[PDB]
């Protein structure tokens, strides 16, 4: 699970600093959350844990979703930041994101 891939103490913090709606920068969530600590594998191993109908790309449910695949405990998106995040890791204009994407969203973080 997420918690045997990142720690349970960084996921804690990221999640705690982005409480409010609208807070959400994604270039900050990974690096609290220790994916600027992870081998490009164990990116891909994250990738595969949000992508939860295992579809192979993290659609916009997904996405709103996406703090919760970190902390069940978690808030949905909102609107502004599905926005922000969908275009600045869909780089191909599909609407998703895939792997590559999201290896290189968290590359560039
Ligand atoms: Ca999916
Ligand atoms: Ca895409």
């Amino acid at each position: 699970s997420m918690t045997d891939l990142l720690s349970a103490e960084d996921i804690k913090k990221a999640i705690g600093a982005f409480t409010a709606a609208d807070s959400f920068d994604h270039k900050k969530f990974f690096q609290m959350v220790g994916l600027k600590k992870k081998s490009a594998d164990d990116v891909k191993k994250v990738f595969h844990i949000l992508d939860k109908d295992k579809s192979g790309f993290i659609e916009e449910d997904e996405l709103g979703s996406i703090l919760k695949g970190f902390s069940s405990d978690a808030r949905d998106l909102s609107a502004k930041e599905t926005k922000t995040l969908m275009a600045a890791g869909d780089k191909d204009g599909d609407g998703k994101i895939g792997v590559e994407e999201f290896s290189t969203l968290v590359a560039e973080s």
